[PDB]
């Protein structure tokens, strides 16, 4: 049940970075809404960030009303005609998203260890075809 | 950012079957429990079923009286020593898990289409070694 180890392997993955990020109390998905503004550098509409992040967007909604409470973000107009509202981080965001990257990198570095680069590699390679295959539906 | 991949390609695997699986009416995550009911031939605890369904224990209540209102799944002692209520499923449940199966398997063959057995087994040992990472916290 190779969909189920990876299910399995994504959670337990998510499950210690929000273990090492609790203390910022970014409760729900939040810190991981902030952690894909911080990775992009176009500044998301509602619909691009919801599909990112994998949340419906009214659930998207009530977590950036947590993290916009925070003054973390703001629904901003970013071009002459790109007048919808992205969502784009602040200032006040930038020490946090520094030591949610910082920490998002050590659990990256531990889950990694004694996995040898090219099988690492391969298996990026093995996940892009069968996304690819998922978005090719 | 290989987590990310991982839980993108997990989230696009986990929203074909449940469009594979929308026909049946078995909201939220409820035929992922099914399914998982389904694969283990232990009767599992409340405690056992919501880690490996991968949801919090009152999440997975209200995912159980869901699929115990439809008659699904039932409640019970299985052991003269296992008194506590271990979840089973019904023989009405079978014709259901029976089409949840064969519907999975469709999506796992459409979603390996093109990668070669041995690439695939080596994905499954790079994605075993993150979880024994993890697991080995
Ligand atoms: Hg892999
Ligand atoms: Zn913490
Ligand atoms: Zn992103
Ligand atoms: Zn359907
Ligand atoms: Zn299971």
């Amino acid at each position: 049940y190779f969909g189920t180890l990876l299910a399995q392997t994504s959670r337990a993955w998510r499950a210690e970075l929000d273990r090492r990020l609790s203390h910022l109390g970014l409760s729900q998905a939040r810190w991981l809404v902030l952690l894909h503004l911080a990775r992009h550098r176009d500044s998301p509409t509602q619909r691009e960030l919801a599909q990112s992040v994998g949340v419906e967007g009214p659930t998207l909604a009530r977590l950036l009303d947590g993290l916009e409470s925070q003054g973390l973000v703001r629904r901003l107009a970013v071009a002459e005609d790109r007048r919808a509202k992205h969502i784009v981080l602040t200032p006040k965001a930038d020490v946090l998203i520094a030591d949610i990257e910082a920490i998002a990198a050590s659990v990256r570095n531990d889950v990694l260890t004694g996995i040898d680069e090219s099988e690492q590699a391969l298996c990026q390679q093995v996940l892009l075809r069968i996304l690819a295959n998922l978005e090719n539906r």
